[PDB]
């Protein structure tokens, strides 16, 4: 006896691409506050 | 099994365009202190 | 003798599509907090 | 058999909805931050 | 379903009048920065 | 998904016409310092 | 719904009184370093 | 959104009048110099 | 609500006298250039 | 807003009174240097 | 406001004196060379 | 409040004595080009 | 506080020595003025 | 990504043509103390 | 595992073209303040 | 038993390469910062 | 009677390893954080 | 972007006539001591 | 913009009259020596 | 043979309409702390 | 069958009141730390 | 039901009086740098 | 409910007494600029 | 609490002397002016 | 603390010698004048 | 520290003899008319 | 037939008093870090 | 029946007491940055 | 029950020391500025 | 508890000495202006 | 820990060879005025 | 009948006083976060 | 009973001397914000 | 138990160095503001 | 660990290059003032 | 890295000629007073 | 770049021609002394 | 460090040779005065 | 550098011809007083 969490194993990695997809397009969003504060300095400081 | 963070990967750009969007208009009034502050410098130094 | 759980089997598979489901929906909600709560500071700092 | 969350998919969009409409008021309050703070700066500044 | 965030959207433009409000108070004492330090050099200066 | 800075975007011009308006007034009486500094001098020079 | 900055407004301008009190008083002093710095050249030049 | 700096425009010319208005009695004290040193010439040269 | 420059206007005073003070100080020292400057011509004219 | 500079104005006027006034005894003391060199000419030319 | 150049003004003639005074020594040496410049000739001529 | 500028009141006067100290050393020397410049005439017209 | 001119006050009569005496030599010259002109007329007179 | 600063590169030269302008007329004044100053000069030495 | 910020290290130069272009632009404007306060220093001294 | 976090140990370095990569990106943006400040004095200052 | 956790007992040690172990890796990558901040930082300030 | 210095260029040649016109004024003076001196000349010469 | 020197322009002439004035009464002194010395010679000559 | 939960069936919207009401009383009280907690930063940083 | 929240629902609004209270004691308070900035400020410029 | 912030809300005020009575000393302090800072000019200047 | 500011609220008066003492031995120090600025010019004009 | 600025007063006097002290020095140059300027003159007119 | 002017003191009297020395060179050329003058009257006098 | 004026020294005495050189000649000049003029009376007495 | 919670009912009151009770103590707690929290933030800031 | 929290509630203000008495401390450390930052400032300044 | 923060408190003070320690030798460092800025001004000025 | 800032305010002497060291440099550059300037002026003078 | 101006010290007098060397050129330029200017009366004069 | 909580009562205390224990020493880390923090700041403020 | 916290109460001063330690390290970090930026103002200053 | 910042202290020194190393880079500029602007001086004053 | 400010520290020398760059085009101009200012003088004085 | 002042070195001569242009204009008038000067002795001595 | 003194220069042939043309009313002037002077000498010698 | 005034040290000798030149061309005309002054003797005397 | 008096320098003899020029008219003038005076003499002689 045992339990087949065969597929079940390999599962995991099937929502864990969903994973590393939704972070790229929130970081990906991210880059905007990064560009925007550094031009929120610059017309201020350049 | 996996989860299908299909749209919602590219649904972080829908709010992405925002980001950068609204930056240009903070930034274009940010243009004033620039202008108005050596204009400020001007009509004593000039 | 055994025990038919031939329809059974597949019949988990039936409420799955509906785990799968319910998760789009809630997560298409959490997605707002993404947004504005980076716009919450979006207008602090940009 | 499977589990009907027909009305219960669309459902969640409902709730978005009211996501995406709360933070057009927040960000509209958090807009005074923006200007005020620069107008803070306006008066020493300009 | 949906979630009835009718009120709460004019709601936020409630407290949007007071971040317009508070402003102008704030920037007419910022004023005084900008006579008496244009003062404090006109009499060294004129 | 995204978020709606539609009228937000167009928002920030509103208070950038305030940003090209309060300097006009201020470099108005910067201007004094030009003339009266040019006095201070032209009554002792000539 | 809305943010009652009723007395908080003219509140502002009870501060305000005091910005433009203060500059009398240092305007008054710069003002020795206009006779002064004239009766300096005074006594080289008259 | 914009920021009401509509009366704020016009109130840098409050104190504008300021600005050209000192400047009268310091220059009407200057004159004393242009004067007074042309007598110190006049005594020695007439 | 205001802010209390009750004493600290009268304060202001209080240094303008030591304004007022120096000045006839250094005008009495000037005043040995007017004196030495004429004595200087003094000896080569009379 | 503006910049009560009303007693300030008309202060200018009262070291103007100073500046006038000492030009008198510098000029009293001037006029000896035209009676003495004419009278250094006087014993030579009479 | 103005500037007590009150004392200063009557010390004008404190050094006024010494103007008037110097000249008459100056003079009287002077006169030796109207007398001798008139006895040079006096002894060619009478 | 005020600044005390009591003992520099009386301190200019420190710097005065010397105001008038070093013109009667000058004066003194000047004095020769009157005697000298006599003499200088004394021998060709006497 | 004052300025110690002390040795500057002595230091003064340095120079008047001088003063006198350069014009000795001078007036020895211009004496043989006095004494050519006097045979210049001489030998015509005489 | 990067940071779409295109059109503001050029948009320094518009402020730029300013400076430029401002600065003609302000030369064009002080000509005058240019010209004045020797004619004040030129009315007692010529 | 890691991290793959691949392309986002890259990403960074570009935004940093933006800040070595936006500087040339006001450096420019800068530059007319150089040239003018010397031309507002060359009309009063040359 | 324990629990086999062999290669998650070493996993944890490989994001931070990405770490200490993303930094000189940024870090070689804010540079023109500390250029573009220093032009921006420089064409005011020298 | 009682129960046989003898390997048990020492068995949550080998789990803790694995505890302290991955923290050093995570704290690792935390470190850049510290360091791209400071940069971040310096590169504005210094 | 720019800054409209439209007026403000031309508002320049505003004070500049001040400047040419109060020189002839002190000119017209000075005309004085150039003929009192010929006259102050005149009267021993002629 | 300009600089009101209305007044001032015209104020020069109030000088300028004293220039004129001052200048008869020394004129009227030096005639003496006009007289004086052809007195001086009329007495030798005639 | 089954089992009428027939008026058990919409019993349970009773209870449902209980749990839509609660939650507007709350999330009228949460709205302070939105409101409070902006203020509470309206102070220090407006 | 359901479930009487019926005064529990007004109930929330008990503790509301509550919500609203608090914050304008500590709102009050937090101004001073706008004034106290400002003075804080005031003192070294003005 | 509600939460009795009774007394808790007068409470506020309590520190209040703390936030107001604190700046006093330190703007009482300030002040020095207002003193010192022009004395530090005036024995330059004056 | 309160804070305790009570000795804290004197003891700025205490660094109070450093501010105002720590000036009068600049003051002191920069005392001899004006003298020394006055030798300067005494030994070239004197 | 205070700020123990004891011997950093006294400090003060310390540069105090060396201020005092360097005066004399370039005063003592200057003195050659006065001297060389007088024989620069001497040759010429003695 | 003080400042080690302690060389530049003496420092003061090695340009000093400069002063003295150049001094005679040209008081040695300006002798001439002093002569060729004398001359220059010798040959139409003697 | 001094000043090297050690070839300015030797300097001086390159000119003087220019000074001495140019009178020899003038004098040379002068001579004719001290001839002249006794032929000029040699013809009428002789 | 029933089941007499007749005092059970009242019964959960007895506990409810507890409820209320024990708030009151950790929300004066609580306070502290309102107080303190604002004094870490008044010496930095006041 | 209910819930004996009768010590409980008082238990709540002995830990109270920790509350009020560690930020004493803190806040005693904090004032070295309001004396040293001052310090900072007046070395610089003052 | 409360909190033992008996040893917590009085640990403020040890790290408090350090605040005032640190303090000490910016301050001596700071103090440089203020020598070698008025030894910056002594060289061009005296 | 405290702050073992042992070695880190030495630390601060260590930079100090940078302090003193720097200024000697700077001072010995001013000097030639000093040098030079009274050579500008000798040149002319002397 | 101090700061490393080791170099930054002796490379004070890098510039400083500057300083020395250009104002032997100036200077050389100066010297013309001292021989134009004698000769400007040479012509005149002998 | 009951149930002999007896030594079970005070076996709660038991754990009590490992409660007040494992504090201390979290708290006593949590104050390197107070101190680091405030040198953190103490590094760049003073 | 109790609970034995024996080992873990002095466990926790273990963490604490690497809280003590790591600030170290950072605080000498943060010493060249304090050189560098004294340097970066001594270079435009000094 | 204890933390191991064994690596993580000596590694707080790595950064330093850096720190050290960038203020050279930065002052070495720094110096040209020293040099520019005196040479600024130089060339008006020289 | 450390920081790789390798390149970073080189980096510092391109800007000195521009550094040094800049000053001798401004040198170059202002070597006007000193042709110019000395032939100002020039042609009133030779 | 470096700084792109390539074009700016050049500039600086833009200017450079109009530094040498300018002369010519100014020194044509100076002219005027050699002639005038020489002309107003030429109608007495001629 | 340069700078447009293209108008500017030819400019100052503008003010030339005045210096040219005042010149010959003086000189007119100045001839009456040569014509005066010589029958001054007329009616004595012939 | 240093600053490369190489070419601009024997810059100043460019200047030098029109120093030179334009004296020859004014003394050039100072002749005439000689001359005629001589002749103006020479027709009354000869 | 240099400073182009190329056409100065021949300029100088525009002026001279002047110079010679009116000469020859004075002087032709002259020669009546040698007619006149020797007919004076004719008349009563021959």
């Amino acid at each position: 006896g045992v339990i087949d969490t065969s597929a079940v194993e390999s599962a995991i990695t099937d929502g864990q691409g969903d994973m590393k997809a939704i972070g790229g397009y929130i970081v990906g969003a991210l880059v905007i506050l990064a560009v925007a504060g550094l031009i929120y300095s610059m017309l201020r400081k350049a």
